[PDB]
């Protein structure tokens, strides 16, 4: 029903995943996002890239629950 889009940041020094709490609608494909995200994540940990996990969920009371991931 919703759209599981994760906003990924690409940096060999600062790698981070942001859960798009506000459905932007900009994504090439669901698999493309996960595929690239996990692929980049592997490289990140592999090279010692800092890992930042920012995925708001049920804790986002102010953002009227920015979940919509289904």
């Amino acid at each position: 029903m919703g759209k599981a889009y994760y906003d990924i940041v690409g940096s060999d020094n600062r790698w981070g995943i942001r859960h798009d709490d506000d459905p932007t609608g900009d994504y090439s494909s669901k698999e493309a996002a996960f595929e690239a995200a996990c692929a980049a994540a592997s490289n990140a940990i592999k090279f010692g890239h800092e890992v930042r996990i920012t995925v708001p969920g049920n804790d986002g009371s102010e953002t009227n629950l920015g979940v919509i991931t289904n």
